[PDB]
């Protein structure tokens, strides 16, 4: 089970459901060249934006076909009026033609408008914007899912040389979540780890396992992992596990005996963004897992964000777990 | 660099200084095959605590001589007086020579004691007790040394077929370390490490570096920082690190230029308890490091916990380590 099968797997669930991905930034080459590998490729529809003609002279600069990309320009729209309006339409006291007429303007509102509007599946972005014009806009129009409060930032985690695919806890929004929130957020993460093939073994991790420690963040936890069950029975959760007792056999019998998940959890979802960034990021170079970027969950419509520094491939992977995430919709 | 080899570094600093140490529990015997090994290799004078008969059976029962040994029993000690008073003579308020009857009667307590009227060196015990049961004497008794305001456990990162040694920063006693508080147990750290040979080029652990994430708990990162600085300008300390920052030179160069410790560091200090306690623990299974267990720093006198299921081997190196801090006194 390689990034490669993984991959293929992903490729056979979007191929031919013609889904249609925004790319907001028609500037940056290496979103051209992926927007036009996966077009060439018959896995997504992109919808480019930037000047029509530029965006078109980057595409035959790097050797491409001229025609048949569906390119928009923000500024000239031949329907900045619908869509104008359609934006306070749902931003009512902020909601504000005037002010619509501008900040609609800017290729990443006008991307997640293009999805609000059913005109179009899902969104990258974020190769040469902060992650907060993506995520921003994102929240604001296209909104949480119904059944969540917050998004969160998922890292599908594989070490193909040794058979191991893992999930990790919100690595990249929420700060400090909410006994709810962090609930939300396990049960939000094993949703997503069954796009990748897994079958979640949720784990909430904490500096306790099962009562070992005592203190207000261990409560946070413990207390997630229960509103968690409540949310979905159906999962195999276990809370209040440090990551020796989710991980390894031999400590969940002492640490953890009679554990649905302990000893070998798949899905790990941590108390707070501290926790998730670091460690993800130990297990990646430490642990030598390959990190498949931050995928954004719990969202009505996919929308993700690319990171600084990224490949065309690294852009291609992303669009297709996007697309893949719209097909869930 | 081996762990054989680091402890072939310890043992040299450690021969014929005839350090000694306290062995709290008499009782098991992987303490005292360790006491014992410890003793006839010239390395530190082991000072078990127990019924003299006892423990001198157990001595046998394991097939090694019985005398020579400096056993001492709780209840019947030849100084309980001068000792029940010397307590007092440290809680006043709380300090009673009714109490201290009954509580230096507890064979850590004992050795503590025993520690604190110079009648030995150090401490090493939790073979058979809780973390508290050690921990919390040596805090009233034996108390943080001058300049900390509280105690930390490090852990050394050894993993010798990449050429790689490093430390963690307290992933054991601080549920949530203050700014102040801290920037003590990265000062403490480099301290310790250097007993391990280490030439600290200490990072400060965030999910942020340098400013790209805002937040109170990354506030409280740069304060420490700044703090650390203060404390001692010698130290190579950089601030508010991401791990990826603080680790690969390819990240650095971008997320923080101009940085002493970026890219390069070896000592790392978290910013919590939950993210310290996960992290070493991903390090260490996902990154097949060795985790050479809690070692305590910030004491006047060096007293350490042994792990819940701790070896003979894993006792004999703690006792080293220990002896070796006491060398710093």
């Amino acid at each position: 089970m390689s990034i490669r099968s993984l991959f293929g797997g992903l490729r056979e669930k979007i191929l031919g459901k013609n889904m249609k991905i925004v790319f907001p930034e028609g500037n940056d080459e290496r979103v051209v060249r992926a927007a036009a590998r996966l077009k060439f490729e018959g896995l997504l529809e992109p919808i480019i934006l930037g000047q029509s003609e530029e965006v078109r002279n980057l595409l035959t600069k790097l050797g491409f076909a001229d025609q048949d990309y569906t390119i928009i320009n923000p500024n000239e729209y031949a329907d900045f009026d619908k869509m104008k309006e359609a934006f306070v339409e749902v931003r009512k006291g902020k909601a504000t033609l005037e002010d619509a007429d501008k900040m609609l303007r800017d290729v990443n509102y006008f991307g997640v408008m293009l999805v609000k509007m059913g005109l179009a599946d899902g969104m990258v972005s974020g190769a040469i914007h902060s992650t907060a014009d993506t995520v921003r806009p994102a929240l604001q129009i296209i909104k949480t899912k119904p059944g969540i409060s917050r998004t969160s930032g998922v890292f599908l985690m594989n070490r193909e040389n040794t058979s191991e695919r893992y999930v990790f806890a919100d690595c990249a929004i929420n700060i400090d979540p909410t006994a709810q929130e962090l609930a939300e957020i396990a049960v939000n993460t094993a949703e997503t780890a069954k796009i990748f093939d897994i079958d979640p073994k949720i784990a909430m991790l904490s500096f306790s396992t099962k009562g070992s420690g005592k203190a207000p963040q261990v409560d946070k936890v413990r207390e997630a992992t229960e509103i968690a069950t409540g949310l979905n029975p159906d999962l195999a959760l276990d809370g209040e596990l440090q990551f020796d007792a989710a991980f390894v056999p031999e400590t969940a019998a002492i640490k953890a005996p009679d554990s649905a998940v302990a000893g070998q959890a798949n899905t790990f979802v941590f108390p707070d963004l501290q926790s998730g960034n670091i460690g993800y990021k130990i297990a990646q170079r430490l642990g030598m897992f390959d990190a498949i970027g931050p995928i954004l969950q719990g969202l009505n419509k996919p929308v993700n964000d690319l990171s600084r520094g990224s490949s065309a491939e690294d852009i291609y992977k992303l669009a297709i777990i996007t697309a893949a995430q719209a097909i869930e919709s």
